[PDB]
């Protein structure tokens, strides 16, 4: 076979689009083999830039396409080159931007651990033909978090597998497993954007919903619950343009539907104790004293779904 | 004829545009024919990789041009394969992303069913010289539906059929018929954030709509009207900006309109009520019970319209 | 001269921006013209494929470049075909997609009747060295209307015409006039969605704000009016997210218009009432017996505006 | 030097962007030039299309790279004509699309007059290499105003002016004076749907918040204007959507921070009004009589800020 | 080594992404180093339009590619030029557009104070190779202030910096130090139109939310905190709608917060007011003489935050 050896560097890892599950990496890869000795012009390597490759691989020069697994489409290339040693080796550089696709479970947002995978394979190389000897990705781009959307924690894991199709038996005998190297990089959320306004603003917002029961007349209870439910609308209308859409509920949604419920319980309780009187000359005072309760069960309602 | 057996993988499905009745699938399609024998360099077969193909192309290598019939533009076409093995068949493989149209019925939006068709034709070669043997779609990539939006159902559907031309009669005596590839992949949409957050506070709020009888006063029933109607407004433009823009009315659409009629038939039926009196004498409490009439008779609404 | 006809075929028509007024036109294009005879290899047609037609142009193949007049900017080519009989006919077939201009008239927009329009015209050679002899559009996609949002109607109307440039007589004595092929697409809206979720909440919502001078105080009619007035807002900025951003007025923005000065009507009718009592002892009861006149009058306006 | 007469046809003007200052143009432009003579193919002269002319070049013809100096990035270059006369006169006609950039001064938006601006220069011969003779733009591209968001007004006014590079002269010794060509169409915004839906909703709107003085009560008056200052909050919300980012105000925007000025103010001065009593035995009523001095200063504060 | 000066010149710079932490910069570059003498045609230099310079790339002139650092993808090369003087120097200009990436500190968000950064840096060649002598940015573009969004301030800093790469001694002995030129353009946002139009109206509001404890009811003081919530919840998802979405919090959102606070503390203060009564005889008057330090406290706790 023939031995490659992979750099991969990081510059920004950007535009993660939740809905389709993808987000962009922006950065250069390193590729080096061996081949037969060369006689370059002088003592000195020759360097071969951009669109003169093409003369080179049309004049039998042997250069391997490695595309991404999990790329979607093709990758903007930037500038590539082509370093020919006179000692026999061969080493590729080039610049890629495109969209990685991963699986990215969105479920718990604000406090989200989401790795961005890279997958790289040869193209048309098995094992017998081109193997990856070792991959060493600097991501040392690494920087103060405060500013910076996600936060890329630790290093970057580096495997490198062999990956077996099943459908390549057909036309060929016995090799058709193909070598293939993951990158997995670890990142966070930045919450405090997201804890500090929309969490503690819907905190606000149901306790007002909670400070229905302290009124004096059925009517203006009934008056301010619809009022109420017209903010928690409201409320929802604007996170809804803010946070992603996602197919799925997050924290922020489910906290949305435990406002509803809150001011339609308070309705449902408000009406059930102004006509529990036998004949309207009973007060409703023994049962509006869940002004004390119905927050308490809103707090254990919350801790069951957290946890 | 040319027999071509052609193998479709489907690495995702995604960008279901529903104004425009597109969507975009990204995969590989590999074509593999049998020509005249060549002696390759070897007993190895020769693989020819991206950008090099054009050179057999016009040394005389024969090749066909594949297109999709329902892609709208052109696929952004990644790395391509020829494979040239030494007892003479072709192994053609090339990586595609394209939008694919189809009709995609968005009646009843939340519980859709609808298939993804990806069409495959050759360009100029009829069935008198090319036809396709056999497809076999390897949709391979199944994995957890509870984070996935489209839930691929079943196995991918795949046909072979002849087309014929109507119009090719004019230039050509009796070879106008095409071969054609279909492939169906049917698809249910993920319903549980719809269902959640959608359907459930519309209930709430129209039984909070219904709650305006409950109250004691002409007036305070008036202006809790023009409150619930304004809250009804605001919760069409919070679905507007999230749900689909198709050109008709989904279950939603009507939902909201049905909520619309409610709050318009409150206050139109309290208006009747307050000036039913001969002389201001009367009071307005005979048909002002149908408080456990008003949701009986939504409620048969909604059996209509939902069966 | 040199005869070329022309066969279009439609595939779809979508993407109408209305503020660029254009549209996207996706399909293929058919010309065939006759040369001198040629020896193709064999008995049977010789067919080019793409990226091997500007080999045959510059070895010499006359080939024209037919633009289409009304597109915007370039469009996206897909794959390209040229056949070439032994007696000497030649037949170029390739596939398109851009954007097409217009007029496109959008006033009475959810009634609109708007052609769509490609004007096609060789890019050098004119009538004496270049003529359309026919055009056959085939728009044979044709389906069920009710989940299209266009409603194609009849047939394409096709038409050949010369065109004379007044600017080329400076470096052309006496031929300047070129041929161009214009074909006309009618197409109806779709106006099931708009009508049954924009004009009749818009109904039941100037009805609404009708409703005020019913209740008995000045009081709660002003503060009724106040929150009529911001439900008018809300649905201006419900309506306006939705509907295209032509820079005119619709029906919906006049019946939007219209709710405006209703509510302002409202409010100054409400206040002249309060204050023409000479000494506050007088009560404001003729004048607020316009409970049967205001919306007579609304329908007067509607009829005024609508014809 | 070389003298080439230019033509510039324009199609059409669109794609307005505000905060980027650009805009797009599409047309044709002709350049026309004269060389040395040469031997068409018989008499008539003979004309290269598009993706020949490259082959032209490569031989030795010579062309002049015209770029645009305002254009931003590249146009979009559609089909290309180089036609060759046997006197020897070179005709280049070629099709462009790109975003122009210009000054365009936003203030006052609604009655707007900013005029497009077209530059062209050659990207590389000077004034002694290469002189523009004349320009004539065409164009004539009028048509009906009442459908055209931008009234192109008059004519376009073409200069040809010559412009010095004082960096040039480090590498030059007197020739570093290049000719531009500068193209003037002006344009007037169309201001109907503006003032129709804008404009005069403001007007009623801050004509209902004036009235808040007609009350009674104060507190009646507080929650009034509270109300009042939601639906301008709303109103804000509502044409944020639709005008133009601009960074900074125009008369839409002055008139929303009056209204909120108005309301302000008349807070201040019912909340003013209510404790003027000295022991809470008078009544707050000599000051309240500004029901007819408020307009009147909100006419003169409008009368100064639009003058 | 080879000395290359460098002169760069700005058109314009716009289209500041925030979360991206990118921006557009358009312009030319200009590169100039020196060679071994060549014979051009006649005592003229010879000039190389686009197109044309690949040819002498092949034919063997030595050219560099000098790509940007901080570019994302690959900018968009417009016209490019290649001049070629008899006495051995070589001029190359470009002109380029794309995305830069930087930091840019989006804390205090209306009074920004941010550079925008070129970096340049050959893609092959090393310091041994490839030195920049020195670089003159001309940033002449400066126009009037008032309609710009950044206010581009003083001249653009240059820099020339020898950057070593570590990992780069793994394959070269000492030679794997590259010259790198950095561009500083420092600018202010203009802060006109966020300062009138989103600072003021939260001081109203805010001020509004104070002016509850003039009220003489409980319950009146209730409903007016309700929808004063609903206004400031409003006006929350206007100012998102407009300002960029970076990930932290500005003054803006931080004024919101405090405005959420202010209604909640003032819902508290009065609930806690009207039940410190021991048997409902005593009048909430001691607590609610707060109407002149809640204010005082804001101011206090604003004095705080924007130290
Ligand atoms: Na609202
Ligand atoms: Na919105
Ligand atoms: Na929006
Ligand atoms: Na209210």
């Amino acid at each position: 076979p023939v031995d490659v050896s992979v750099s991969i560097f990081i510059n920004k890892i950007y535009g993660v689009n939740t809905l389709e599950q993808t987000y962009k990496v922006d950065g250069y890869i390193v590729a080096q083999w061996t081949g037969k000795p060369r006689k370059t012009p002088g003592d000195k390597p020759l360097i071969v830039e951009n669109t003169q490759i093409e003369r080179w691989i049309n004049n039998g020069l042997w250069v391997p396409a490695l595309e991404f697994i999990n790329v979607v489409g093709s990758p903007d290339t930037g500038n590539k080159r082509l370093m020919l040693f006179p000692d026999g080796r061969v080493i590729y550089n080039a610049r890629f931007l495109g969209s990685f696709s991963n699986d990215m479970d969105f479920r718990l947002f604000p406090f989200d651990r989401q790795q961005f995978v890279l997958e790289l394979e040869p193209f048309s190389y098995n094992n017998q033909q081109l193997r990856f000897s070792d991959i060493q990705v600097y991501t040392e781009n690494i920087d103060n978090e405060e500013i910076d959307e996600w936060w890329i924690r630790g290093k970057a894991s580096t495997h490198i597998s062999d990956i077996r199709y099943d459908h390549l038996s057909s036309v060929q005998p016995n090799q058709n497993e193909f070598s293939r190297i993951t990158v997995r990089i670890d990142a966070v959320r930045n919450p405090s954007y997201y804890l500090w306004s929309f969490i503690l603003p819907l905190g606000l917002i149901i306790a007002a919903s909670w400070s229905v029961f302290w009124l004096e007349s059925f009517s203006e209870r009934l008056q301010t619950s619809f009022t109420l439910m017209l903010t928690v609308v409201a409320y929802a209308f604007y996170t809804s343009n803010i946070l992603p859409r996602l197919p799925y509920t997050t924290v922020i949604d489910q906290m949305i539907i435990a406002g509803y419920g809150s001011i339609f319980a308070a309705i449902l309780l408000i009406i059930f104790a102004h006509h529990r009187q036998a004949n309207g000359v009973e007060d409703d005072l023994l049962i509006q004293r869940c002004r004390l309760a119905f927050p308490l069960g809103f707090l254990a309602i919350g801790c069951v779904l957290v946890i």
